[PDB]
C-alpha cells in the first residue's frame, strides 16, 4: 500500500493543508487511479514517528510501499511515473519549464511591501508567458491531454489567484484568456477538488509570512 505524508492545514491537524508540493503528489496518485493513504502532519508540531523517517522534517514524503520514505516532489512523481506508467502523465521535455518562474515571482510579489518594486511585473511578465505557450499548444501544457508538468503547476496557480486576491485584491488580468481557461479547468478537476486546501487554510498558511 502507497502511503504519502503531507502538510495540513495551519491551526488544523486532522484536515488537510496547502503544501503546493504535498498537492502535486497527491493530483499525481489521483489521476493515475493509485490507491493511497494519506498521513497529515502539523508541520509545526511533527510527530517523533514522522521525524524518525523523515528526520530533516522534509513534507511530502512518499512510500511507495519498497520499505522507505523518499522526499522531494520532482522526484517523487519521477518514482511514481515509472511504477504506474498509465495514464502517462510524461510531459515532453522541450515543456518541462514552463512556468517554472511563476510561483517564486507570485511569493516575491505577495510579500512585497513596495508597490512600486517591479515584482507585479515580473509575475505577468511570466504569466504573459504561460499565456503564449497554452496560445499555441494549449489547453494544458502538452495540448491534450494532462501531464506531470499541469500538476506540478496547477497547484501553485492556485496559490497566487487566492493568495493576491485576499492580501493584494491583485487578480490574473482577463485578457490572458488561456490562463484563465487553463485554471479554471484544472481546478475544477474531480481530482483538485479532492486534494486542494480549503482557501481559509491556504490564507492562514500565507498570513504570517505577508505580515
Ligand atoms: O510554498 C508553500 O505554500 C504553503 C503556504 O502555507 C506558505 O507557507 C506552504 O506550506 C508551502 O511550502
Amino acid at each position: 500500500g502507497v502511503e504519502v505524508c503531507v502538510k495540513a492545514a495551519v491551526g488544523h491537524p486532522d484536515t488537510l493543508g496547502d503544501s503546493p508540493f504535498s498537492q502535486r503528489v497527491l493530483l499525481t496518485l489521483e489521476e493515475k487511479k493509485v490507491p493511497y493513504e494519506m498521513k497529515l502532519i502539523d508541520v509545526q508540531n511533527k510527530p517523533d514517528w514522522f521525524l524518525k523517517i523523515s528526520p530533516e522534517g522534509k513534507v511530502p514524503v512518499f512510500n511507495g510501499g519498497d520499505g522507505k520514505w523518499i522526499p522531494d516532489s520532482d522526484v517523487i512523481t519521477q518514482v511514481i511515473e515509472e511504477k504506474y506508467p498509465t495514464p502517462s502523465l510524461v510531459t515532453p521535455p522541450e515543456y518541462a519549464s514552463v512556468g517554472s518562474k511563476i510561483f517564486s515571482c507570485f511569493t516575491t510579489f505577495l510579500k512585497s511591501k513596495d508597490p512600486n518594486d517591479g515584482s507585479e511585473k515580473a509575475l505577468l511578465t511570466e504569466l504573459q508567458a504561460l499565456e503564449e505557450h497554452l496560445k499555441a499548444h494549449g489547453p494544458f501544457i502538452n495540448g491534450q491531454n494532462i501531464s506531470a508538468a499541469d500538476l506540478s503547476l496547477a497547484p501553485k496557480l492556485y496559490h497566487l489567484q487566492v493568495a493576491l486576491e485576499h492580501f493584494k485584491g491583485w487578480k490574473i488580468p482577463e485578457d490572458l484568456t488561456n490562463v484563465h481557461a487553463y485554471t479554471e479547468a484544472l481546478f475544477s478537476r474531480e481530482s483538485f477538488i479532492k486534494t486542494k486546501a480549503a482557501k481559509e487554510h491556504l490564507i492562514a498558511g500565507w498570513a504570517p509570512k505577508v505580515n
